[PDB]
């Protein structure tokens, strides 16, 4: 099924709950760690 944080998501303590793909990346305007697309 589906059990993870999609992309463009709040992380804040969720760090380890993004999906596949993803890392919890800290964010200077926003002031909330979000999940973004690793390469």
């Amino acid at each position: 099924g589906n059990e993870c944080i999609r992309k463009w998501l709040s992380c804040v303590d969720r760090k380890n709950d993004c999906c596949e793909g993803l890392e919890c990346w800290k964010r200077r305007g926003n002031k909330s760690s979000v999940c973004v697309p690793i390469t």
